[PDB]
């Protein structure tokens, strides 16, 4: 009988908690880029390629990505034709023989566990298994139930669909656990069915919440491995905060074994956030992007980037469309 | 020969470093806040006064007066006639049962070091290397403050310029730039030994050693020296309010007729609400010393508990503010 509403929208914008919440790797950034990897001290003496600078601070791409599209954020550096070079501000209060430099006041920091940690991962790059993961679903499911409605107000329709027998759309939900955003779009649409594909100890959340949210009878729960199993028919493919767990080969893999499937007119739905073009901002897209570093295999990408994937794939792009906590609905079609 | 300027203005304001580096104590703040002291869904139940919350959360004044400051500052409560509440904002997000919570999500920050060290500080409420490293914040501000200082009444102590006395402070930087500018006063640095010899060096390389005098003391028990200016530059904020309007009374005991007390320090405003800068500045002085960041009221009544005369408040650089009141 009750019926939790999924599309109503939030009566306030969460964003800025979340903007707040990412502070940490400001001063864990700062602490480690002053006393542990000498950056400013490094490009002062001469701007610098990305790859000069990899080799110099001796890190991977991903890890010199991250470090110096958030010291860009924090208009540290600046990107020129390629280059990468000091602004004003950290020559004059960064670089350590400056009399202006307030570097050792930075390096108060340098020690903390959070700092060491953040060096450890840029440089290397009591719960049970079900209670974990269980932990974990139900901690970034605040963030869905917060966009969800969203983006299910700025999904459009598309075309009938082709894998019910005008046709609602079946929309498959991969490594999206929680399901949260397939629910909103089945309440939207009482006509299309959607499949959640995960991991088991994920999939009991999405049937708690698909009873909650009285499309239990409109949805599948399949167990999985996304990279090997095959994915079930579909119309429209989403990855919702997956691709930016990801280091760039495997985007690519996860976009082209999805496309794989869709049926022509199908959509692959990438909801993710944004990073600009040139990865120098915005600033809170460049801190989450030092937790998502911090976390997992990938980064925060930019929409050019998610573009050469999506043409790799020979997909069509379609549209942008933003939809809440800096999340953006990057819609391509199977041509 | 050689001689460091400590007079010219930095090119650039090193003020939004020192506040992205604050940003720690946002997240901690955070996480603290949702997952140990479930300071909103506490306050859901109903506004509270802050000596309600304070024996709710089970924390002395100061551990409250830092929570709830930060909190406003981050337009999560909000002081209103002398209750605290929630916002909306907090109201939808930051409670447990609300269908947009996301305390789950600030949850996995609760057991980080971080986080813990200031849950511990909440509840249970060298120098070479030290000094070093708040000068350069000095060599950013001194300029400015030397700018803003006005030259005062002709001094009463040497027998005319003025003498400037530097309590604790550190570097006596800011000393230096004043008697750049000043070339017929004289300063004397009042700390302890092993920060004198850092002040030592810089005099003779800002060429006012000269004028300049070391004294070693305690600044509780020691006798000042005379002066007709006395400056207490980021030292109030270490302590707590006894020990504040203590060394202000102190402080003002010795002054001559046309004596200045000079306090440089940052500011909350005057309901302890803001700014974000300073709240999570505060939070860094409360996890390291016995004090907060203040309000200009709460400087104010020092200096009026002192029988002093308030003056004029002049912002300096990287939030300072000079606070100036005189003998009477
Ligand atoms: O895919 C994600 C995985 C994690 C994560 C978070 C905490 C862990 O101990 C392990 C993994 O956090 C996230 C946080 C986000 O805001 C977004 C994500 O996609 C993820
Ligand atoms: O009086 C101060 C003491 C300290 C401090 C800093 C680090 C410690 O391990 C111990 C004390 O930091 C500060 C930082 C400031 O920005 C301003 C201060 O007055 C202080």
């Amino acid at each position: 009988m009750a019926v939790k509403d999924a599309l109503r929208f939030p009566p306030t914008d969460v964003t800025p908690i979340f903007d707040l919440f990412r502070g940490n790797f400001a001063t864990e950034l700062l602490a480690a880029s002053v006393a542990h990897l000498h950056v400013f001290d490094i490009l002062n003496e001469s701007p610098l390629s990305l790859d000069e600078l990899q080799r110099r601070l001796v890190l991977s791409e991903r890890a010199t990505q991250v470090l110096v599209t958030g010291l860009c954020a924090m208009q540290l550096l600046t990107k020129r034709a390629g280059e990468i070079d000091l602004t004003p501000l950290a020559r004059n209060h960064l670089v350590t023989t400056s009399p202006f430099s307030v570097g050792g006041y930075i390096s108060l920091a340098a020690q903390s566990a959070g700092t060491l940690a953040l060096v450890e991962r840029l440089k290397s790059d009591a719960m049970d298994r079900e209670d974990s993961a269980r932990f974990l679903t139900l901690s970034l499911a605040g963030r869905a139930w917060n966009v969800a409605p969203r983006f299910a107000d700025v999904l459009p329709a598309g075309q009938p669909g082709k894998i019910l027998k005008s046709s609602g759309r079946v929309l498959l939900d991969v490594a999206g656990g929680s399901g949260i955003y397939t629910m909103a779009v089945l309440q939207k649409y009482p006509t299309w069915r959607g499949i959640i594909f995960d991991r088991p100890e994920v999939l009991k959340i999405a049937a708690e919440l698909a009873e909650q949210t009285g499309v239990r009878d409109r949805l599948e729960l399949h167990a999985g491995d996304m990279w090997v199993d095959p994915f079930p028919p579909a119309d429209d493919i989403l990855l919702s905060n997956v691709l930016h767990d990801w280091d760039r080969p495997q985007c690519a893999r996860l976009v082209a074994k999805a496309t794989s499937g869709l049926p022509e007119g199908g959509r692959l739905l990438i909801h993710d956030v944004l990073l600009n073009s040139d990865l120098t901002g915005p600033l809170e897209i460049a801190l989450y992007s030092l937790a998502l570093f911090s976390l997992t295999e990938g980064r925060a990408y930019s929409l050019e980037e998610y573009r050469g994937w999506i043409a790799g794939a020979d997909l069509k792009y379609v549209d942008c469309i933003p939809t809440s906590a800096h999340g953006h609905l990057i819609l391509s079609e199977k041509v």
